[PDB]
């Protein structure tokens, strides 16, 4: 248990149940982890969080805790926009249907397709070291295909890369846990937290799902994004970008696709609660307020 | 292992950087055949007997492929890179009295010959291609389409061990997928068993599966700036050239092989990637034909 003070709930919605550690009071925020991470990431910034919020951290759908959806040919419950509808629903059942929000990583993708299809939900959005998925398919030169392979890799037709990887999980997420910090190990990370990832990584069902996110992620969600530029549509939503310092700045695509953004450089890796959790905390706090 | 070149010779071929494995046949001409990935000199056993009745065939295994020695990589992954393979199968062939040959290659091995003739042109009478674009050609076309279809040069050119430990669980079932994925209809039907058998054993040595690797490694990486430095030179290929592909095995491919050299021609032929496998009677006499 990494959070103390925090209450466990299993929320009910029309697809599954979502795990979510609960705290604090006050105006309510949820949390949204990514790949190969759980809600446990927030470890390290969620008390300073509740001090003045109500913080919702949930398992994003078939990720931790939270239930497995079944899968379709198009990967639909695993797109972000499912996802975010989901997300909905559970923060529905809590009474909560206007909402602070912050996601890392894959979350980040949920929190920013909520907000360009239901910018009514949110007061506040922030997104931690992402661009649009759009974005990224669009500068997948040699570079990105190099620096990013597993967005390719990872939306290869099943079973392929789900077969690759059940020969030794717990090597290649620790690999991918280490490589994209500043320091290249996994010193910047609790080893309770890591066992975290470890543990629900090493579930054949919880990596298929993975890759149905990165499924997704290579076609509809790259679509939805693709409607939303060729329409010129912004989200309105007050929004906060924080990104690790570790092309245009992301600030200046984040201006692109949001009509109300600011943002700054987090010295840091990809894992910035956990890597630089004070200054993390420190700017969601003044964001939030 | 069965023998799939009825009374060729076998050579063990020393160089600077190791032997080379070859089955040797026929008499005349000269004509080196180089193969590719995941295979080995066995992807030419349904041509090379036909080549046998007018050329003296070489047919042996790329550098740390098949039973060819295992040089020592480094970390610019150098004697995997095709300049370096090229390099060395000049050398080998100078073992058997050949300094002027003619060279076809498939995949890895076409890119070790075209590379071979923009370092050394005086060594080719003649060269031919088998679906390939210049290493260049792919990287430059990298866009999110091609990144989803052709994901392996990316996967894996990452750093080791991130491959290696990834094709360690189950080795059979990535070699046998890949062979299946680029063939005309998606399945081993075109391939003798007995050779997949030998593209088997080789993929089932961690030694292999990591010159594999590092072959990548190079072609995303030195091969691709020598053929950068080639490109903005605006340098061509005076050698004779044939450039096959598959309809179904690349991507229009002559274009850019006109860009690349300076006297090719080309054309298609209906199969997937493995040409000299899934239609072997019509690459051995394009192939006879170019070269006579
Ligand atoms: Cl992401
Ligand atoms: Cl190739
Ligand atoms: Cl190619």
């Amino acid at each position: 248990d990494l959070f103390p003070g925090f209450g466990s709930e299993w929320i009910n919605t029309s697809s599954g149940r979502i795990f979510a550690r609960v705290g604090g009071d006050g105006p309510p925020l949820l949390l949204l982890h990514g790949f190969p991470q759980t809600h446990v990431m927030w470890h390290r910034v969620a008390p300073k969080l509740a001090e003045r919020f109500k913080v919702i951290v949930a398992d994003l759908p078939g990720y931790g805790w939270s239930d497995m959806p079944e899968s379709d040919e198009q990967h639909t419950p695993y797109t972000k926009r499912a996802m975010a509808k989901q997300l909905i629903e559970a923060m529905e059942q809590l009474g909560h249907v206007h909402f602070a929000l912050a996601g890392h990583d894959r979350g980040a993708r949920v929190s920013y397709r909520l907000a360009l299809d239901s910018p009514g939900r949110l007061s506040k959005l922030a997104v931690l070291d992402i661009l649009p998925t759009y974005e990224y398919w669009q500068r997948m030169n040699r570079a990105y295909a190099l620096k990013i392979y597993h967005w390719s890799f990872l939306a290869q037709p099943a079973p392929l890369p789900e077969n690759l990887l059940g020969g030794d999980p717990d090597f290649y997420v620790k690999a991918k846990l280490a490589s994209w910090t500043r320091a290249g190990d996994l010193s910047a990370f609790d080893p309770r937290a890591v066992e975290h990832y470890r543990i629900a990584f090493a579930d054949p069902m919880r990596r298929h799902v993975m890759c149905e996110d990165y499924r997704a992620g290579a076609y509809a969600d790259f679509e939805h994004d693709k409607i939303d530029v060729e329409a010129g549509n912004k989200i309105p939503v007050p929004m906060l970008a924080l990104w690790g310092a570790s092309a245009a700045t992301p600030l200046d695509v984040w201006r692109k696709w949001a009509s109300d953004v600011q943002g700054a450089p987090i010295e840091s890796g990809h894992f910035l609660p956990e890597e630089a959790p004070d200054q993390t905390a420190e700017a969601l706090v003044r964001f939030f307020s």
